[PDB]
């Protein structure tokens, strides 16, 4: 699917063209060589050159293999580890952990197979590669590289860049995305421009596997658009009542459940809450993974403030919200209680699927009744949700100073491994089938604003999955300079 003409289109620029990037681009090693994800293959790859440096990039390896390991199989994968990088003989020996390290984790080894074994070795390792080797890597060619793919990334991006079919297209790479697109005219009459930018901004600064990213900020003549992520699956409304009996199984319901809390911490981690969470606005993806969608009702909470804002959706409203008082993050914990009730039981906890009730007494019932369980839920579910789902937002799980931590250990999640879960290593329960369908100068001012342009980590991702990083990412034979990254001629 892509354009014909796009390796011309994504040529890199001579490095000349780079300077000012250079001179401006902040020389951080956790964020050009880990965060943003072109800079982190261009960086493993320098090591890749240096043979004292190669034996580092294969040691992480393996310590991320290592937390995601299954439990039983832990102590196993130690001792591969170990004999392999921790044993002065190898060849592969990651000598700057220190003697007294490795001697200290042949102790945690003979003792209990933790996920966190090597916790203190990476660490090790990454303040040594902080040191001598990124700054060789910041006079080497895979930086000026790197510089040559930022100067790409910070294109402009127009109506062209797209091919919309709303669910736009990348032509140049063949990516697909959906585009919320805002008609102007609509947001001035109705005053919208803080709410559009306040949107516009959770979007792109959140990034997380279970929330949808923007990718695209642009403006054109006749709208202001969003490209966020795209997602095929339907939404969970759909599965609970024309997919499942009405309601999933509990195990299913799990699942869904983990993936929706890790997208809550995500945006917990930026202090936004959310406090739109209801079936309909989790979406599934092609994998059957999920992400929270329609951030339009989000908001930042200024770190150690409050605020006010009776918004959200009749019977998904927490009592804080109900009786407009100062809250921060703990509407998203009664949502999660919502959520986790209606999946397992098949209805809201204060409004039977059967029932014809008003607004009146379902927001009487969120404010006073105890919501009640039946057979389908175990004990631990009950005792999750009946936590989740207390009136009191200072007693409420997850609304204390721990934060989601305290919801990972609940016994409801006794048997969930999040650290496999968040690297996408357990198979969700459902897969969607590929073929299924489930003019002031103010105005301007707020426009610039807007039309930021491409996002950067989720535009170098787009970069890696099309395939046009492999493709592109191309030197000279045998460690040469190629013509592009050569000052003598360009």
């Amino acid at each position: 699917g892509k354009s014909k003409k796009w390796k011309e289109i994504l040529k890199f620029p001579h490095i000349s063209q780079c300077e000012d990037l250079r001179r401006t681009i902040d020389r951080d090693y956790c964020s050009l060589c880990d965060k943003q994800p072109i800079g982190r293959l261009l960086f493993r790859q320098f090591c890749e050159t240096r043979p004292g440096l190669e034996c580092y990039i294969q040691f992480l390896d393996s310590v991320a293999e290592y937390e995601v390991t299954p439990d039983e199989k832990l102590g196993e994968k130690g001792k591969e580890i170990m004999t392999k990088y921790l044993t002065p003989k190898s060849p592969v020996f990651i000598a700057q952990v220190g003697q007294d390290l490795v001697s200290q984790t042949e102790e945690k080894l003979l003792q209990k197979p933790c996920k966190e074994l090597f916790s203190a070795c990476a660490q090790s390792v990454h303040e040594y590669l902080r040191g001598e080797p990124f700054h060789e890597y910041l006079d080497s060619m895979f930086f000026d590289r790197f510089l040559q793919w930022k100067w790409l990334e910070r294109q402009p991006v127009t109506k062209n860049t797209f091919r919309q079919y709303c669910a736009c297209q990348v032509r140049a790479t063949g990516k697909m995305y959906a585009c919320k697109r805002l008609e102007k005219k609509r947001i001035k009459k109705r005053k919208g421009e803080s709410m559009a930018l306040n949107e516009k901004q959770i979007l792109e600064k959140v990034n997380s596997q279970f929330v949808v990213n923007l990718a695209y900020a642009y403006e054109t003549k006749d709208a202001l658009c969003l490209v966020l992520t795209i997602m095929n699956g339907g939404d969970l409304k759909f599965h609970i009542y024309n997919m499942g009996n009405p309601g999933f199984e509990e195990e299913r319901a799990l699942f869904y459940a983990a993936e929706i809390l890790c997208g809550l911490e995500d945006l917990h981690r930026e202090n936004t809450v959310y406090r739109n969470l209801k079936p309909e606005n989790i979406l599934l993806d092609d994998y059957g993974h999920i992400r929270i969608s329609d951030l339009g009702l989000a908001v930042k909470i200024p770190e150690g403030d409050l605020i006010r804002g009776r918004v959200g959706t009749v019977g998904y409203m927490a009592p804080e919200v109900l009786n407009n008082q100062r809250y921060g993050l703990s509407p998203d914990y009664w949502g999660l209680g919502c959520l986790i009730y209606e999946m397992i039981e098949g209805q809201s906890p204060f409004r039977g699927r059967k029932e014809k009730v008003k607004r009146e007494e379902v927001d009487r019932r969120v404010l006073e009744t105890e919501e009640v369980y039946s057979h389908k839920f175990s004990e631990e579910a009950k005792s999750i949700c009946k936590m989740l789902l207390t009136k009191d937002a200072k007693q409420r799980l997850g609304c204390q100073e721990e934060g989601a931590a305290e919801v990972k250990r609940h016994p409801f999640f006794r048997n969930m491994n999040f650290k496999r879960l968040e690297a996408g290593m357990l198979d969700p329960p459902f897969v969607p089938d590929p073929r299924a369908v489930y003019l002031d100068h103010t105005d301007d001012d707020f426009y610039s604003k807007f039309s930021t342009g491409s996002v950067s980590i989720p535009w170098q991702n787009e970069m890696i999955e099309t395939e046009c990083f492999k493709e592109l990412n191309v030197f000279g034979p045998n460690g040469t300079l190629p013509p592009d990254l050569n000052r003598n001629h360009p």
